[PDB]
């Protein structure tokens, strides 16, 4: 229910500033934060329904009507012409112009050489190499710039769990560096707002919130979507957490990489600390700059991997097409490259009953148990739902029966997906145990935990997975070469027979019934050799109409027939025609087996 | 010789400022620009070998010893304590701290609300869709931020040639937007310096340069590698070019994307214009924000293309495996997706003599001429040197004989690479004529019209092509599979009793590979319960030693034998048939299989 909270419509503001909701039609204040009455000259009752022009004057930029796409005006100087000296501090206002509403949020300008001072840090990360190095540079650098008691770089993992990869802190305190946080700690709804809004600040934990006096819009009958307002009141859940933790102030800048939330810059202050718009802007700069390189390094990295994976993939491809017989020594030369292409610990090549195991892989029968378990009609749902290749990260989770084997086949890639059998490929990564230094929750009591996760292999790279799909052509290549080898066998075997054999291709009624294959035993009985006989119609008068009719009836209706008939010599030669229909998937007779001794 | 100039060690400075080389060992000035003597107070002779501290009055930040990685201090306030009112304008100094040397460059503070003023422009590009929109936004925006007469975004192509993709200029002066420049215009070493040093400016073209008085280091014996120093003197080659062009001032910010020089922000002023420390810093900001967004959009874009090409690729894959017969109507449903996966204008599927041409492709016999031309032993070098698939951008260049056809097959992707025949795939792009609006070396532009070339084959489209090689082997497998199941059914339905014997080795036995029902019945036990059985099992344990020896000798030496022997009977009926074992030919000549015919 907590992971289902609205958070964007609390109907409350952070007291450090004022919020006003203005009807763009008449330019009158429809809703207002309780803090508005004090900053602005006039108390609540009269301030409500009053035009914005009457109570606040701003010289830099003014609001305006928006058509569809909402527009946002940055923080600019705002004055309060309705009171006998109301500036205990300088004030700055930002706008959120919507087609139905205007949202103005104001806060103290504050002050105190910043953007120029940040420049050498930005330049140093941009030229820096490696998420690690940059993350730690940003951590230390931002700790010097904005001055927080804690600056940590929180990286989101694949399942949206966090990890503190970098940290800069006061000499004192206990380092949270290396700590893992669940996905549940930062809900989807919250995460979305960090993308939409780049920098957010909790100025003082346990603030007395300022409610938006007319809770719902007086004419629209809806609450105020504070999704873009920085003054948006935080979840009490999270506030209690921070309070229990001893942290009183918070600055969180979003590390958005390729328009996706890669991670966060988390800043904690164990005393209260409002970070002014100008400073917020600098942290946003460093966040974007950090966000920039990581993506840069991510791009370069990927690029290099693609190239080498391709080189190896193409060798495997050419080497496989080049050899005409799948020898044990061929596969033993193949295996290293075939494991490398998918960065597997071991690979097992299946070819109908036979298994050619290589690298760090389970026993021949254990492998067979895995293939057998996959090929099953119970796990038929998995194979279809699988992209080009079936792959597991923790064998125990998807194949519960197979829960063991995990020390050597913790993860695997299986190709082909079809229960196609005969040829297959099983890539495997052995179990690699993860030591995950978690973090606690319920002010000076703390005991760390350390989950040791067995059964899981190193996660399958999406790039390694496409490298696997890219090698499907070795399976069809194996299969083609196999049938080609088996065919040339039976073709030689039938040609060396004594009992005169020919395969008759059923003409599609239009075309005649013709000779597909004919042996050296059979052609000889006719005289004319095999080459000249392939393609001639079965109709090769003298022959009795009664006998021909029986044979023709079989050809007509796709049935069998045993009939003695004369032939064409180079004695007239009378052999017994044993025409038999060869089975078809359609059930429609497509070919016939003709033999005669 | 020009494309191999040093440029990093000219031994000269831009007169607008002063450069000093300091020995970090005892803080003395070892080398100095001729301009140093005028602003520092003390003339050259005495200024040389003197400690920097005597002429130091820098309060903001000071130099320091470094270990390995050089460090750079930003432009900060510096004063000359040897002269009574030394300047007319404030002076600012930057440091380049190396483990062997310290490089201090100073220049007028100038000034003339800048970094906050730039923030909405950075904001505007960070949100922009597509490179084209961001490039033009940066161009216009930087032209407003600094009053340059010209601001152009120069994009490097695959061959390191440039293209002005964006431009913001004065109402007057002819637009260079759309102009193409050769790779020769910006040499490799020049390009390298734009990567190492992101921002570069020329204050006034045809400046009287300030030489570094002690040309080489007095103790190390090497010249001064400016490389990071903005005051560095640019090539006279390039200066003459700018002068001929009428431009007097420069400002070039590097668009480095994924650690590679993607392009440049070129700024021209037709009058002299020094851009201050605060100034350069803002352009640096916009350059990387622009570089940032370009790479971001590049990433996102690629990501989305990969996903849809995969979906389509997987449909082709499953749809091809699903059908058991390659009908004309199947291929006609396949063709659209099969062309789409590689963004081809037309595709032609070959299957032994037959051709199923689709989309905008040449005539059936013209296609055949292309395949024939590729499959040739003369172009055998091309095929091996290719990656997974053979591909051309301009058919006329690689296959000169095929120079025509270019209107419909200007470019193509051929697969399989092997002269494997029987099954193939020919993707084709028709000729798309390029109008390249070149630039004229010293007002006069040209317009190359390049015919014979198709749109360049995307590396992403090429890997999408390689990814579909499995359709060729799938076609072929299904074909041999069909031909095999034919002969396998034909032999199984025979009367004379036949079995195929697979020869073994030292540890391996001679086993039955294939056995028909006629053969199985004579033994009693069915076909399933016979495949893989050892040949020895079939004859009785009673069998005469004389007869078995003959058969074994054939198996031993891969020869033939015709011997009557009893059969292993479960019941007890003495079944004696003639074993007609014959060796089936092998390419090696070494008997690999035998044909076992059983007739009385
Ligand atoms: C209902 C689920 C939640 C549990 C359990 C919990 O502890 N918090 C829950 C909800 C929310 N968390 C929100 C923000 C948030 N959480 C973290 C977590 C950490 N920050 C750290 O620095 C560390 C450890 C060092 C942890 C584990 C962060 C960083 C943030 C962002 C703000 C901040 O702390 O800097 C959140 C959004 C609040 C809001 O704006 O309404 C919710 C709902
Ligand atoms: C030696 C061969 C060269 C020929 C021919 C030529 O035209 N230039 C040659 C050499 C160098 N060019 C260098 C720098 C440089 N080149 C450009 C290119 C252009 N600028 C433009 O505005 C346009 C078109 C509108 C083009 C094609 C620029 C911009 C620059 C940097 C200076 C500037 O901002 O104008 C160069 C390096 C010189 C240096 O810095 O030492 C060399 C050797």
């Amino acid at each position: 229910v907590c992971a289902r909270e609205p958070i964007h419509i609390p109907g409350l503001i952070q007291p450090y500033g004022v919020l006003l909701v203005i009807d763009p039609a008449d330019g009158r204040i429809v809703q207002a934060s309780t803090t508005a009455a004090d900053l602005l000259g006039v108390p609540m009752a009269a301030l409500l329904g009053m035009p914005y022009t009457q109570v606040l004057t701003l010289p830099e930029a003014q609001p305006f009507a928006v058509d569809d796409q909402p527009q946002h005006l940055m923080h600019a100087e705002v004055r309060f012409p309705q009171r006998a000296t109301p500036p205990a501090s300088a004030w700055v206002a930002a706008w959120h112009l919507y087609p139905q509403q205007w949202l103005v949020e104001m806060e103290p300008r504050d002050a105190r050489v910043t953007l120029r001072e940040a420049m050498p840090l930005l330049r140093s990360v941009e030229r820096d190499p490696g998420i690690a190095e940059a993350a730690v540079r940003v951590a230390k650098g931002l700790r010097s710039l904005i001055g927080f008691d804690r600056v940590m770089i929180y990286r989101f993992d694949e399942e949206w769990n966090g990890d503190i990869i970098a940290e800069a802190r006061k000499p004192e305190l206990e380092a949270y560096l290396g700590l893992h946080y669940p996905a549940s700690a930062i809900p989807a709804q919250a995460r979305a707002l960090y993308l939409r809004n780049r920098v957010r600040q909790i100025a003082d934990v346990g603030y007395q919130p300022s409610p938006i006096q007319p809770t719902v819009h007086p004419q629209l009958g809806t609450p105020v979507d504070l999704s873009d307002v920085s003054l948006r009141s935080v979840s009490p859940v999270h506030l209690e957490y921070l309070a229990n933790m001893g942290v009183t102030a918070t600055l969180v800048a979003s590390i958005v990489v390729n328009d996706a939330l890669w991670g966060l810059i988390s800043c904690h202050h164990y005393s209260p600390h409002f970070t002014n718009h100008a400073m917020r802007d600098v942290t946003d700069a460093v966040a974007r700059t950090l966000a920039g390189r990581i993506g840069a390094l991510q791009a370069v990295a990927r690029a290099r991997l693609e190239s080498v994976l391709l080189t190896v993939r193409e060798k495997l491809i050419t080497d496989f097409n080049d050899a005409e017989h799948m020898t044990v020594e061929l596969l033993d030369d193949m295996a290293p490259d075939l494991m490398d292409v998918v960065d597997a610990d071991g690979v097992a090549i299946f070819h109908g009953n036979d298994i050619s195991r290589h690298g760090t892989t389970p026993d021949v029968a254990a492998l067979r148990r895995i293939r057998d378990h996959i090929e099953s009609e119970h796990h038929e749902a998995l194979r279809e739902d699988a992209v080009g290749a079936l792959h597991v990260d923790a064998i125990g989770e998807v194949f519960p029966e197979l829960a063991d084997l995990a020390p050597l086949a913790a993860g695997f890639i299986f190709v082909p997906l079809m229960p196609q059998s005969r040829s297959a490929l099983l890539w495997t990564r052995r179990e690699q145990i993860q030591q995950i230094k978690w973090a606690g929750n319920p002010r000076k009591s703390f005991d760390l935990w350390q989950q040791t996760v067995r059964g899981r292999a190193r996660r399958w790279s999406p790039l390694h997975l496409e490298s696997a799909r890219s090698l499907r052509v070795l399976i069809e290549l194996m299969e083609r070469k196999r049938f080609q080898q088996d065919f040339t066998l039976l073709e030689a075997s039938l040609s060396r027979l004594r009992d005169g054999v020919a395969i008759i291709e059923r003409g599609t009624a239009n075309a005649a019934h013709r000779l597909l294959f004919v042996n050296t035993a059979f052609a000889d009985v006719c005289g004319s050799d095999v080459a000249e006989l392939i393609g001639r119609e079965l109709q090769t008068s003298d022959a009795p109409r009664a006998n021909v009719e029986l044979l023709q009836d079989a050809l007509r209706n796709g049935r069998a027939a045993y009939v003695t008939l004369p032939l064409q010599v180079s004695a007239p030669v009378y052999r017994q025609f044993h025409l038999e229909p060869l089975p078809s998937p359609s059930g429609v007779t497509a070919h016939w087996l003709l033999q005669l001794r």
